[PDB]
């Protein structure tokens, strides 16, 4: 709410960057991550002063409070403690002094998994019809295991440092120009106050992606993520296909609660269907863990064809 300059951001040497050496470019996201913009950072690195390298850039909206200010810092503080992974959206840097608060990024060019895969959807019949204007080359089978894979081993890593993403979900995935995939917001601060369930974000329900228990009793563990997972399995085998298709939210309080499920997708192996059942278990502790996982889908990549 009050000017910048009326707080106290937390200068950290080992992150700060001056503004004059960041080229400030056009919006990303359509501010599914808030307001986000394409930025060019000079010398990023101490090492190269004279290399550009490009960056995202995070800032607080015209509107923000200051509680939007507290969630952007405890975001930023978050991903330090957090730290690095290839997998991840990494933190690369911050703008605390001399204006609003920035917090610098790694870019992914190739937009979410979401609409990713939607653009890469053959004109066949075991898909949705590609609704991109700018299709892109088809993906092989390994190819969709590897980006499965590699989110599994995003999380695996989340998990180790005790972080629960509590909305792993297609759309919180990035993929690079080197199409590697990166979990995205996972230092989001949790709302303290009771959640809607009829809430649009585009128009996404978040609710189709979360646990029964997550969902009925708003406990979040690893196990809830696991569940998730599962339902990001399904998003990729039908490349980008929306959940539960035709059932509204208060139908699928009860559809989830008599042992209901999504159907296997028309292009997927009854193995890595299993994967997505034993993920979507009902009982929490009957899921496997992230580390079994990568394990599983490691072994599966090795015997799945690009061809
Ligand atoms: C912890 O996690 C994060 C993640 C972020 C987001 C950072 C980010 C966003 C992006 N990128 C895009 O948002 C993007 C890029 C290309 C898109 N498209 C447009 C589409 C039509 N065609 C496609 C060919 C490409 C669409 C969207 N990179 N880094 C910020 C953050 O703050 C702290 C934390």
């Amino acid at each position: 709410m009050a000017g910048v300059s009326e707080y106290e951001l937390p200068e950290d040497p080992r992150w700060e960057l001056p503004r004059d050496r960041l080229v400030l470019g056009k919006p990303l996201g359509e501010g599914a991550f808030g307001q986000v913009v394409l930025a060019e950072a000079i010398g990023l690195d101490k090492d190269k002063p004279n290399r550009v390298t490009k960056v995202a850039v995070k800032m607080l909206k015209s509107d923000a409070t200051e509680k939007d200010l507290s969630d952007l810092i405890s975001e930023m503080e978050m991903m330090k403690m957090i730290g690095k992974h290839k997998n991840i959206i990494n933190l690369l840097g911050a703008c605390t002094q001399d204006g609003p608060l920035y917090v610098i990024v790694e870019y992914a060019s190739k937009g979410n998994l979401r609409e990713y895969l939607q653009a890469r959807r053959p004109p066949g019949l075991e898909y949705s019809y590609n609704p991109s204007h700018n299709p892109e080359e088809q993906l092989s089978s390994k190819d969709l295991v590897s980006c499965a894979y590699q989110v599994a081993r995003g999380m695996e890593y989340l998990a180790s440092k005790k972080c629960i993403h509590r909305d792993l979900a297609a759309r919180n995935v990035l993929v690079t120009e080197d199409n590697v995939m990166k979990i995205a917001d996972f230092g989001l601060a949790r709302d303290i106050h009771h959640i809607d369930y009829y809430k649009k974000t585009n128009g996404r329900l978040p609710v189709k992606w979360m646990a029964p228990e997550a969902l009925f009793d708003r406990i979040y563990t690893h196990q809830s993520d696991v569940w998730s997972f599962g339902v990001l399995l399904w998003e990729i085998f039908t490349l980008g296909g929306s959940p539960y298709p035709g059932v509204p939210v208060e139908e699928l309080f009860k559809l989830l609660k008599e042992g209901h499920r999504m159907d296997k997708p028309s292009n997927c192996t009854n193995e890595l269907y299993m994967m997505m059942r034993d993920c979507w278990h009902a009982v929490p502790s009957q899921r496997p863990t992230f580390k079994q996982l990568v394990e599983d889908l490691d072994r599966i990549v090795a015997l799945t064809s690009n061809q």
